[PDB]
């Protein structure tokens, strides 16, 4: 068995190792890298996204969310606060700001070891969510605007067309932004590439042990549980890297810097935290391996979660005993 630790798994594709990307996914998971939950892929160095990141400043953030959390330094919750639109501009100077930019810090570990004991006495304000791509067209390999659909995949696979759409999704950040503990929807995969800025750290239990990170919560956050069966999909929960070491729960952490590319793999929970402004881009998709994932993944119900047009036929047809009440909690 490849990887038998769940170690996050680093690799450094050649430009003709990088031209197709379903191959080079499956060759990383030949090698074990799915057992961790994450792996991080290091583009050739012929490569770019774009020529330059100089004309972005015009972007607009819609709807920046303040993320307020309650609790306790080590396991805490966040609700997003509804802030006024800005440019990306705007946002820029705001986390570059003394209320909000990065503490003077001797390295990634000093800074880690800053988040984790002083988060919650703070609010960042993060740029999340916000449909579109920094990848230029002519960007032919890794263009995360131009990968195989999830539709697709599932008819090819299962032989059912079906309606909905997959777009990435940009992601402004300044220091301390976080992203709670969570899978993606319907535990499908994710691709994250750091365009530019600041680092961002990640957390992820190996997915063969994920119902131990949610046997966790659910003692951590009991109100929440009782709430839902799957309160971890409203995004909202964080647990510190001491708390899970002290609980015994199986981790690992890596830094990701401007320039490289995250994969978070079927039921890899992840969490993490951004270092100072950056932007990223992710999207979510899927390979056959996923299918079995995703008629298994939980659901949320409870009308917490609320999520895209598109997760709908994937219930449907993967999940048609669910499909009903995973409705009604749509609705
Ligand atoms: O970058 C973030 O805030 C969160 N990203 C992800 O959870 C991801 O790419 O799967
Ligand atoms: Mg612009
Ligand atoms: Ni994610
Ligand atoms: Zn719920």
């Amino acid at each position: 068995a490849q990887n038998p630790n769940c170690n996050i798994m680093i690799f450094h594709p050649t430009k003709e190792e990088f031209n197709d990307f379903d191959k080079y996914i499956a060759y990383m998971e030949s090698q074990g890298a799915h057992r961790a939950g994450l792996a991080k892929i290091i583009p050739p160095k012929e490569w770019k996204a774009r020529e330059t990141y100089d004309n972005i400043s015009e972007i607009l953030i819609a709807t920046p969310l303040q993320q307020v959390a309650s609790g306790r330094a080590g396991v805490f919750t966040q609700y997003h606060k509804k802030k006024k639109a800005m440019t990306v501009g705007e946002y820029r100077h705001l986390a570059n700001s003394k209320k909000y930019q990065t503490p003077p810090h001797q390295n990634f570990e000093d800074l880690e070891r800053k988040y984790w004991k002083n988060r919650i006495y703070n609010s960042p304000i993060y740029g999340a969510d916000i449909s579109g791509s920094l990848f230029d067209e002519n960007t032919k390999q890794w263009n995360l605007g131009h990968l195989g659909t999830i539709q697709d995949l599932l008819e090819k696979e299962c032989g059912v067309v079906i309606e909905g759409v997959n777009t990435p999704y940009l992601y402004f950040g300044m220091w301390k932004t976080t992203f709670a503990w969570h899978t993606e929807d319907m535990d499908l995969y994710s691709i994250n590439y750091l365009h530019l800025g600041e680092p961002k750290t990640w957390y992820v239990v190996p997915p063969e042990h994920g119902q131990r990170l949610e046997r966790l919560a659910r003692e951590l956050f009991p109100g929440s549980s009782r709430g839902c069966g799957a309160f971890l999909r409203h995004k909202v929960a964080l647990i510190s890297p001491t708390v899970l070491k002290e609980n015994g729960i199986p981790f690992n952490r890596i830094t990701q810097e401007a320039g490289e590319f995250m994969v978070t793999f079927p039921y890899g929970y992840h969490a993490g935290f951004n270092h100072g402004f950056n932007c990223a881009e992710a999207i979510n998709f899927a390979t056959p391996r996923w299918i079995d994932y995703g008629k298994m993944a939980s659901q949320c119900s409870c009308g917490e979660a609320r999520v895209t047009f598109s997760m709908d036929a994937f219930v449907r047809i993967l999940q048609p005993e669910r499909y009903d009440l995973w409705k009604r909690g749509q609705d």
